C-alpha cells in the first residue's frame, strides 16, 4: 500500500490515518510541479488531475480525494474506531463533516496560500472562513471531538486544516475550543510520528 | 422525510435521487436571500451554515452536505442500485466521485454566480474549470456514468452541476461526451419529474 503525499499538505490527513489505524505502508512524495514521483514516474498516470493525496492499494488500485481514502482507511481497522460503522446514521454524519470539512475549510484555505489572489478576493475569503470556523468552533464546544468522544478520520482532516492557520495568519485564539481541540489531537503519538516523518 | 431546497440550486441532486429511489418526502423551499423557508422558519434553525440542501429525517434529526445525503438516500433503496454497497471498493470509489464534485467543481462555479466576485476570480476559476471539466469529459468518453455501466448518485451531482452551465455562460462544445452524459441522465424519468416539480 502506497499513499502519495507532499509534507505539510492535506495528504497528511490520510498519512495520520494510516498510523492511527497501525498499518503498514510506503510513503512516496510528489513534485506538485513538473507532476513526477520521488522515483522519477509521472504522477498524471496516477492521479489525472495531479494533486495529493493518492492512495494505491496492493492491488495497483487507486483512490484519490481524501474523504474517500480516509473512510478506506479507517473501514480496514474498524477495532480502531475510526469511523462509525457503515450504514448507522453517524457514519453520514461522518461523511457530513468530511464534506464540510474539504468543501467549506480546506478549499478556502487554498487562495490565501496563493501569491496571484488579490486583496479583494482573500478578504472575502477570510470573512467566510471565520463564519464557518465559528459553526465548527461551536460543534467543538459539545464534545471534545466531532460525532462525540471518540476521534474520527473527520478529526484527523480538520487538526490537519487548522494547522494550516500558521501560515496565512490566522489567529485560532478567537476560538477555545479549536484551540483546546488541537491541542488534543497535536499530541497523540501516531499524529507526532506523521509529523516526524515529515519533517515539521 | 422533509427536502429543504432552492429551485435548480445543488439540492436538486437529492431531490433527483429521492425520486430514482421511489421515496416519499416533502420539498420545503428555502428563499437563499432573507433565509426563510416556505411556512416562515428561519432556515438557520435547521443549517446553522444556512445553506440548502439539508434532509430532515422522519424522526427529526438533520443531514448536510449533498454527498452525505445522496448517500443516506441510496442506501434506503438498495435494490435500485443508486451507489455500490457500503465497504465495496467502488463505494469508496463513489465517495472520491462525490467529493471531487463537491470540492472541485460545484465550488468553483460559486463564485460565478456572485456579483460581488472580482473579475479576477471569475477567470481564475473559469481556468480551473475548463480544465476540470476535462477530466470529466475524458473519463465519460468510453463509459455512460462515472462509475462505468451502473447509474449512481454521482451522476445525479455531476448532471446538476453540468446544468448551472447554460446560467454561467460556460459552453460545454469543447466537450461532447459531457453533453452526451446530460442527455443519457436529463432523459429519465425522475431527473424530468425532479425539473418540472421545482417549476423549471
Ligand atoms: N479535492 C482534493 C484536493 C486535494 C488538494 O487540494 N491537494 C493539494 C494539497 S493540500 C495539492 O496536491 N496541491 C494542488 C495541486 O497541485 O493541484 C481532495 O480533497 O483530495
Ligand atoms: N458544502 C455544501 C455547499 C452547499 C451550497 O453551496 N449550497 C448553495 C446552493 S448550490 C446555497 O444554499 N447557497 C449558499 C447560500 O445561500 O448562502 C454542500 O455540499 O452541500
Ligand atoms: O489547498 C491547496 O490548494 C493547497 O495546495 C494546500 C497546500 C498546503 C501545503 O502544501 C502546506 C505545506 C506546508 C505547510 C502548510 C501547507
Ligand atoms: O455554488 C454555489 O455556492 C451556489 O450558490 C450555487 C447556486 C446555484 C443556483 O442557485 C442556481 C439556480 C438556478 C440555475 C443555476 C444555478
Amino acid at each position: 500500500m502506497k499513499l502519495y503525499y507532499s509534507p505539510g499538505a492535506c495528504s497528511l490527513s490520510p498519512h495520520i490515518a494510516l498510523r492511527e489505524a497501525g498499518l503498514n505502508f510506503e510513503l512516496v512524495q510528489v513534485d506538485l510541479a513538473s507532476k513526477k514521483t520521488a522515483s522519477g514516474q509521472d504522477y498524471l498516470e496516477v492521479n489525472p488531475a495531479g494533486y495529493v493525496p493518492c492512495l494505491q492499494l496492493d492491488d495497483g488500485r487507486t483512490l484519490t480525494e481524501g474523504p474517500a481514502i480516509v473512510q478506506y482507511v479507517a473501514d480496514q481497522v474498524p477495532g480502531k474506531q475510526l469511523a462509525p460503522a457503515n450504514g448507522s446514521f453517524e457514519r453520514y454524519h461522518l461523511q457530513q463533516w468530511l464534506n464540510f470539512i474539504s468543501s467549506e475549510l480546506h478549499k478556502s484555505f487554498s487562495p490565501l496560500f496563493n501569491p496571484a489572489s488579490s486583496d479583494e478576493w482573500k478578504n472575502a475569503v477570510r470573512q467566510s472562513l471565520n463564519t464557518r470556523l465559528g459553526q465548527v468552533a461551536r460543534q467543538l464546544e459539545h464534545a471534545p471531538y466531532l460525532l462525540g468522544d471518540q476521534l474520527s478520520v473527520a478529526d484527523i482532516y480538520l487538526f490537519v486544516v487548522l494547522g494550516w492557520s500558521a501560515y496565512v495568519n490566522i489567529d485560532l485564539s478567537p476560538w477555545p475550543s479549536l484551540q483546546a481541540f488541537q491541542g488534543r489531537v497535536g499530541g497523540r503519538e501516531a499524529v507526532q510520528s506523521a509529523l516526524r516523518a515529515e519533517g515539521l
